[PDB]
DNA sequence: TCAAAACGTCTGCAGACGTTTTGA
DNA sequence: TCAAAACGTCTGCAGACGTTTTGA
């Protein structure tokens, strides 16, 4: 587990607080026991001309990668172990995105348990609900009821 | 002329790099000797539901104010001296909006000498030109070139 | 004449989702 | 049956300007 210099984290929290997203999703997918995949994402967006900055993040954070989607580009971190380690350290300095950050951590820690009881999974899916409520969600389909109405 | 923590500035520098605007403008206005106002602005936007965060900031920075625009709110810092002191302290930590910041400090210092001679004033206008170019400028009308003409 | 505030404008996004595949 | 990658796309803005008014 890589440890981050505390100056880097202070700058990074500020950036994330202003122009970063912390995303939790329930993805309909029949090849899963309970028919959905739990998915977590940390994401930063820069215009494609400025992606030199997104590439530095990959170096400095040491994990994740960059995605080009035309006029704009993304830094993406989804791997569950690195994300946990990263949010754990970044969390104390967050002012606007702390709750999402903590809801993500608690979800990750309960992932092995959610793969067992259909009630534990369903309950984890309500945390996912809380994260999207905190964000400015616009185009959202698959929620916990969507799930409860399957089991 | 308040002095800020290194913990505050580092955080703030990240926030500004990510979500902050450094704006410079040449405003046509006939009450001025060279018929234009040189305007500088530091700006941050939030959804009004999260005003408190910008209100908090007014208090920590010690200056500037908050405008509710209906559904979004702006933190706005326009005052030249506070602006200089704020950016002079924040400038070494910026990784994206540093160039803007320097151009803004340059401008603030040459400001009194710019009011003395239309050639120094025109030069200063070529600095706001550069800032606009570093931003994602889309609706700009008054440039140093429209100042050159008018001053003839 | 000036610094600073006040108020107006808009369309190219972009935060935050979506669905499908890869590769175990 | 899973973690992650890859890729598609909507809608309320909001970044970065504009014009106008205030009051020493």
């Amino acid at each position: 587990n890589t440890k981050y210099n505390k100056e880097f984290l202070l700058y990074l929290a500020g950036f994330v607080d202003g122009d970063g997203s912390i995303i939790a999703q329930i993805k309909p997918n029949q090849s899963y026991k309970f028919k959905h995949q739990l998915s977590l994402t940390f994401q930063v967006t820069q215009k494609t001309q400025r992606r030199w900055f997104l590439d530095k993040l990959v170096d400095e954070i040491g994990v994740g990668y960059v995605r080009d989607r035309g006029s704009v580009s993304n830094y993406i971190l989804s791997e569950i172990k690195p994300l946990h380690n990263f949010l754990t350290q970044l969390q104390p300095f967050l002012k606007l995105k702390q709750k999402q950050a903590n809801l993500v951590l608690k979800i990750i820690e309960q992932l092995p348990s959610a793969k067992e009881s259909p009630d534990k999974f369903l309950e984890v899916c309500t945390w996912v609900d809380q994260i999207a409520a905190l964000n400015d969600s616009k185009t959202r389909k698959t929620t916990s009821e969507t799930v409860r109405a399957v089991l």
